[PDB]
């Protein structure tokens, strides 16, 4: 599911799926010795893109890696950030992923709610994409959209007052 972007892999006439897979494994060993030792990396597919359409830019085409375990992919990214230097066969390369701007906006919207809950010993935590979860009265509650949070507070006046400013549900009668 989780897809990773590998940038800076030179091209070769003899390129083929098998060789590509070996390449990724090599990267792991070169920069992430820990990952290589574990040997718990399950890759589903590795291919070059665009396979049939030439790249408008003079730079080398990118390789897309699809990992079986989303968690595993995330770990790899973290490792790269820590090392500060990732190389393939001694040459410098870059490892990154594409993220949607919508996600960032969501986090900002939840900003007020998160901070207030922290102060009040609610233990607020955020999970990808932008789901809000926290512990209240001894039980764990999860909400995906701010709309849910509104429907929830209606039944606990204390909570409503605390979050009143966070949700800003006192501007326009209509939603959106």
């Amino acid at each position: 599911m989780g897809n990773l972007r590998l940038i800076g892999v030179p091209e070769s006439d003899v390129e083929n799926g098998t060789k590509l897979e070996n390449t990724l494994q090599d990267i792991i060993q070169e920069n992430f010795p820990n990952l290589a030792r574990q040997a718990n990396v399950q890759i589903q597919e590795i291919q070059r893109t665009p396979q049939r359409y030439s790249s408008r830019r003079a730079t080398p085409r990118h390789i897309i890696v699809r990992f079986t375990k989303v968690e595993m992919k995330e770990k790899m990214l973290r490792a790269a950030r820590e090392k500060g230097r990732v190389t393939l066969k001694g040459k410098p390369i870059r490892l990154t992923v594409d993220l949607s701007a919508e996600t960032l906006q969501a986090r900002r919207e939840w900003g007020p709610i998160f901070n207030i809950l922290k102060e009040k010993n609610f233990q607020p935590r955020i999970s990808y994409p932008a789901k809000l979860s926290f512990i209240s009265e001894g039980e764990i509650k999860y909400f995906i959209d701010k709309q849910m949070l509104r429907d929830f507070v209606t039944t606990r006046p204390a909570l409503k007052e605390l979050l009143k400013e966070a949700l800003n549900m006192e501007r326009n009668n209509r939603y959106q």
